[PDB]
């Protein structure tokens, strides 16, 4: 029923990773809600359950595969499947709980972890920060092992959490963010891996915000200016969406755009 996007870490390049984003993004998207040029996700409400999840299919040289489940209206990764087991995350509400019983229904063994799945609670887990795990082609192509591995006691709990960091940041933050994408683009060009700079870890942290903003602005300024890094860790202020077009690539539902002004 749902849509399932293909990308495997056994000899990616740029190429077939932009491929595989583009894919991501046409998916996740309908066209029906671009605002100053920027693409905005479904409205969660009265979207119907089977329009509401994307299914991102991961093979690695291991020649191992796994399924990892996002929401339309956020791009967040509910769970994931691994042959004959799926994982989800504890649901933030009894509407999203509802969403995923309709998600790897044929799977023999279905799990919902005890914690959520946000950065903080999957950062616990790790014993490590974002800023401290590295990311690139190695780690997804780690990660979808450790994720493989998880239901024969091959992984351990730091390993797991440490695994979805890896992928979310992979999958749907390159998805929200051309700059988080073009930041993995190099790392796969020259096949270094290399932890997330302060110019990544603000703009990740900054999404919900950014979002909001732009949809509340006037005509496109802010009312109140956003801090963001840059790569060095300096501030910079953004007080306009223009200067964000090139960055970020779509939006999570904020409110309805406000009536064009007309003479
Ligand atoms: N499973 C999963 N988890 C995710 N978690 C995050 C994430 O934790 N974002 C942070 C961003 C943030 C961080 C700090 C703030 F002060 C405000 C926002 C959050 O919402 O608290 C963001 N995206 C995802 C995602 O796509 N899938
Ligand atoms: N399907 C699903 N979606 C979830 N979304 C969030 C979440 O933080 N949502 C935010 C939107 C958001 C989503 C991701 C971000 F990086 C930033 C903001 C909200 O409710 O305003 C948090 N948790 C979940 C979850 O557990 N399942």
């Amino acid at each position: 029923q749902y849509p399932i996007i293909n990308f495997t870490t056994a000899g990616a390049t740029v190429q077939s990773y932009t491929n595989f984003i583009r894919a991501v993004r046409g998916r996740l998207t309908t066209g029906a809600d671009v605002r100053h040029e920027i693409p905005v996700l479904p409205n969660r409400v009265g979207l119907p359950i089977n329009q509401r999840f994307i299914l991102v299919e991961l093979s690695n040289h291991a020649e191992l595969s796994v399924t990892l489940a996002l929401d339309v209206t956020n791009a967040y990764v509910v769970g994931y499947r691994a042959g004959n087991s799926a994982y989800f995350f504890h649901p933030d509400n009894q509407e999203d709980a509802e969403a995923i019983t309709h998600l790897f229904t044929d799977v023999q063994n279905r799990y919902t972890f005890a914690f959520g799945g946000n950065y903080d609670r999957l950062e616990q887990l790790a014993g490590n920060l974002r800023e401290n795990i590295e990311l690139g082609n190695g780690p997804l192509e780690e990660a979808i092992s450790a994720l493989y591995y998880y239901s024969t006691g091959g992984t351990q709990l730091p390993t797991l959490a440490r695994s979805f960091i890896i992928c979310i940041q992979m999958i749907s933050e390159a998805a929200r963010f051309q700059y988080i994408e073009g930041e993995m683009r190099t790392r796969i060009r020259y096949n270094r891996r290399s932890a997330p700079d302060p110019s990544v870890i603000t703009l990740e942290n900054s999404w919900g915000r950014l979002s909001t903003a732009i949809q509340e602005s006037n005509q496109g300024a802010f009312a109140s200016p956003i801090q963001l890094q840059r790569r060095n860790g300096s501030k910079f202020s953004v007080y306009d969406v223009s200067i964000l077009i090139p960055i970020i690539a779509l939006m999570v539902y904020r409110c309805a755009p406000p009536p064009s002004s007309q003479f």
